[PDB]
């Protein structure tokens, strides 16, 4: 659908802090379930990691125009239009915000095939209602030893549940049978949401 609208303000608008993914990508699903604009069914919040917690990602902020980043386990937000058509919401990307699905999984993720086996990419996609009552970070991953933060923490208050004030490694996790939703390969993430 060629007139798809937003359903984030634009980049520069959104609520983000850097090495912080997780949280960006709730704010924009707490975003979306405030607005009137798209079905919070419509939207997914997707892990990306792996075993090793050591992923590529192309077309990224950290190292522009000489990817990939090696991230320990990244997040976006996913959008599955009316429209025939998915986008993804990165604000780590250098690819538009939104970008379309296609084009974030040929230049951002790109093939499996000849990467080392230990550096594939799996999945965890979780439904944003269920991201949004579930997920609690208490931000304790990223103070050091010292213990100092190794990135600055956001300035409002820890997301947390009535069940859990910390569960992020059940979301960085890519063992199906561990968290919320469901985990795919590359190969049957791009099946589900690849136009």
């Amino acid at each position: 659908a060629v007139h798809y609208q937003p359903a984030s303000p634009p980049r520069d608008a959104c609520v983000y802090s850097s090495c912080y993914c997780e949280e960006n990508v709730w704010k924009l699903c707490e975003y979306i379930k405030n607005h009137d604009q798209y079905p919070l069914e419509e939207c997914y919040a997707v892990f990306i990691s792996n075993e090793r917690k050591m992923i590529p990602i192309w077309k990224q902020q950290a190292r522009p125009g000489d990817g990939p980043v090696i991230w320990d386990y990244h997040v976006v937000l996913l959008h599955v239009s009316s429209g025939g058509q998915s986008f993804i919401y990165d604000l780590d990307t250098v690819l538009p915000f939104p970008c379309l699905f296609d084009t974030y999984v040929e230049d951002a993720i790109k093939s499996d095939d000849d990467i080392h086996p230990q550096f594939r990419r799996k999945f965890r996609v979780i439904c944003a209602d269920s991201y949004l009552k579930n997920f609690a970070s208490d931000r304790s991953h990223m103070k050091d030893s010292s213990g100092n933060w190794r990135e600055p923490p956001p300035p409002y208050p820890c997301i947390e549940t009535g069940d859990s004030k910390m569960n992020l490694n059940d979301f960085i996790s890519m063992d199906p049978k561990v968290g919320w939703g469901a985990v795919y390969t590359l190969s049957e993430f791009t099946h589900r949401f690849g136009s």
